[PDB]
DNA sequence: ATTCCACACT
DNA sequence: AGTGTGTG
C-alpha cells in the first residue's frame, strides 16, 4: 500500500533521430529530400550494404542490412547516398559531427546521456519542477503538445484519421489531469512532454533534422515509447498505461532483452509478453536469471526501473574496425601491417580532434582480431600502452601484441577482422 | 559477404 | 585483463 514504490520519481525522455544518416544526406543534397532513399556502405559487393532507410523507402520493404542491389528489386527508384571512404574503409565522420550538432542542442535543456550516435536520454525531473513553479497552477493547453501521443488513449466511449485519434487521446488525458498538486506524476510527465516538444522544435529549427521522442518515468519505458509513433512524433507512456501496454508486448521489445537473455526468459518461463512476468516472485526470477537480472525483471515488468541518466555526452572509447570476409581475408604479414596502419591513421585523426575538442587523452590501445573459421565475432583481444597519438607507432604496437597469433611472410589462419580502440581517457 | 559503442562476468 | 552480450 503506502510503502510500495511505483517508480514515478523521475521524468526521463529518450530522443532518437528519424532515419538519421538519411536525413544528414538529405540536408546536404536537396535532390534526395522526400524521396525513397537509403545510405549505403561500400558499393562493389551487391551495390553496398544499407545502413539507413527513409520512411518512403521503408514503405517498399527496404530495410537496414539489405544489399542495395536487392533493395532496388523492391524499390526500383530507390536513391542512394554513400558513406565516405577514407583509407580503404567507411568513415562515419559526417554523422558524428551531425550527432554533435544535435547533442549540443539537447544539452541546453538538461544533462544528457549519449546513448548512441543518434539518441540521448534526458533527465527532465528538475526542469519539470521549475516549469511547474513557473506555470502557477495554470492548465496545460493541447496547443503546447502538437505532436504528442498519449499511449493507451483514447479509450472508452474524425475517429478514422490518425491525427484525429491523436487529438482525442490528448484531450482525454488533459481533461483528466489534476493541474493542482505539483507532485502528481502524470502532471510531471505532461510538463516533461511540453519541454520535449520545445527541445524537438529547437533541434529541427537549428539543424533541419526531425526526431521522435518518448517521455516516461525511466529509460526503458522512454525508449519503448519513442518507437511507438515514429517518425516525427513523441509519445508519453504513463505509469498507469503500463499494464495494458505490457499485456501484449513481446519480451524482446524491451531494451536489453532482444538477445539470448530474453529468449531464455521466454523458454524457461513459457511466456511471451512482458506483463506475464508479474506472476513470478522476485526470488523465482533471481533463481532463473541471477540476482541482478531477476530483480531488474521483477521491477521492469511493473514499469519500474532505476538505471540513472548518466551525465555523459561524449563516447568513452574511440574505435574503428574493418572486416575482411571470405576470400579477402588477410593472409600475409605485409597485408596485416598495411591495414593496421590504415586503421591507426583513422584513429590518430579522430584522437587528435578529440584531444583538441574535449581536453582529454586516451591512455590504452586495444587491438582485437577475428580468425577465419571462428564463429565468434571477435577471436582475440590484447592491449598495450597508448603514449603518443602517432599512427605508425600505434600500428607497430598493435602488430607487436598480435603477431604471435600467427600459426604459420605468410599469415595463418587468415584474418577476417581488425579492430583498434583507444580507451582509458584522462583529462588533459 | 552485414558492416561498423557500453557494460557484465570472471 | 580478456571474453562475451546487446546495442544502434
Ligand atoms: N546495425 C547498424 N549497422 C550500421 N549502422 C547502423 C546500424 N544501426 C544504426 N546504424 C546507424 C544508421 C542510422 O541512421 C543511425 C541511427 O540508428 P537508428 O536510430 O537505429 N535508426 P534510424 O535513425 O536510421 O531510423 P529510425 O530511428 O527512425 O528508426 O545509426
Ligand atoms: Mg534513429
Ligand atoms: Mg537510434
Amino acid at each position: 500500500g503506502p510503502h510500495m514504490a511505483t517508480g514515478q520519481d523521475r521524468v526521463v525522455a529518450l530522443v532518437d533521430m528519424d532515419c538519421f544518416f538519411v536525413q544528414v544526406e538529405q540536408r546536404q543534397n536537396p535532390h534526395l529530400r522526400n524521396k525513397p532513399c537509403a545510405v549505403v556502405q561500400y558499393k562493389s559487393w551487391k551495390g553496398g550494404g544499407i545502413i539507413a532507410v527513409s520512411y518512403e523507402a521503408r514503405a517498399f520493404g527496404v530495410t537496414r542490412s539489405m544489399w542495395a542491389d536487392d533493395a532496388k528489386k523492391l524499390c526500383p527508384d530507390l536513391l542512394l547516398a554513400q558513406v565516405r571512404e577514407s583509407r580503404g574503409k567507411a568513415n562515419l565522420t559526417k554523422y558524428r559531427e551531425a550527432s554533435v550538432e544535435v547533442m549540443e542542442i539537447m544539452s541546453r535543456f538538461a544533462v544528457i546521456e549519449r546513448a548512441s550516435i543518434d539518441e540521448a536520454y534526458v533527465d527532465l525531473t528538475s526542469a519539470v519542477q521549475e516549469r511547474l513553479q513557473k506555470l502557477q497552477g495554470q492548465p496545460i493547453s493541447a496547443d503546447l503538445l502538437p505532436s504528442t501521443y498519449i499511449e493507451g488513449l483514447p479509450q472508452g466511449p474524425e475517429t478514422v484519421q490518425k491525427e484525429g485519434m491523436r487529438k482525442q487521446g490528448l484531450f482525454q488525458w488533459l481533461d483528466s489531469l489534476q493541474i493542482d498538486n505539483l507532485t502528481s506524476p502524470d502532471l510531471q510527465l505532461t510538463v516533461g512532454a511540453v519541454i520535449v516538444e520545445e527541445m524537438r522544435a529547437a533541434i529541427e529549427r537549428e539543424t533541419g533534422f526531425q526526431c521522435s521522442a518518448g517521455i516516461s518515468h525511466n529509460k526503458v519505458l522512454a525508449k519503448l515509447a519513442c518507437g511507438l509513433n515514429k517518425p516525427n512524433r513523441q509519445t508519453l507512456v504513463s505509469h498507469g498505461s503500463v499494464p495494458q501496454l505490457f499485456s501484449q508486448m513481446p519480451i524482446r521489445k524491451i531494451r536489453s532483452l532482444g538477445g539470448k537473455l530474453g529468449a531464455s526468459v521466454i523458454e524457461i518461463l513459457g511466456i511471451e509478453y512482458m506483463g506475464e512476468l508479474t506472476q513470478f516472485t522476485e526470488s523465482q526470477l533471481q533463481s532463473h536469471f541471477g540476482e541482478k537480472n531477476g530483480s531488474w525483471l521483477y521491477a521492469m515488468c511493473r514499469g519500474i526501473e532505476h538505471d540513472p541518466v548518466k551525465p555523459r555526452q561524449l563516447p568513452k572509447t574511440i574505435g574503428c574496425s574493418k572486416n575482411f570476409p571470405g576470400k579477402t581475408a588477410l593472409a600475409t604479414r605485409e597485408q596485416v601491417q598495411w591495414w593496421l596502419l590504415q586503421l591507426a591513421q583513422e584513429l590518430e585523426e579522430r584522437l587528435t580532434k578529440d584531444r583538441n575538442d574535449n581536453d582529454r587523452v586516451a591512455t590504452q590501445l586495444v587491438v582485437s582480431i577475428r580468425v577465419q573459421g571462428d564463429k565468434r565475432l571477435s577471436s582475440l583481444r590484447r592491449c598495450c600502452a597508448l603514449t603518443r597519438y602517432d599512427a605508425h607507432k600505434m600500428s607497430h604496437d598493435a602488430f607487436t601484441v598480435i603477431k604471435n597469433c600467427n600459426t604459420s611472410t605468410e599469415w595463418s589462419p587468415p584474418l577476417t577482422m581488425l579492430f583498434l580502440c583507444a580507451t582509458k581517457f584522462s583529462a588533459s
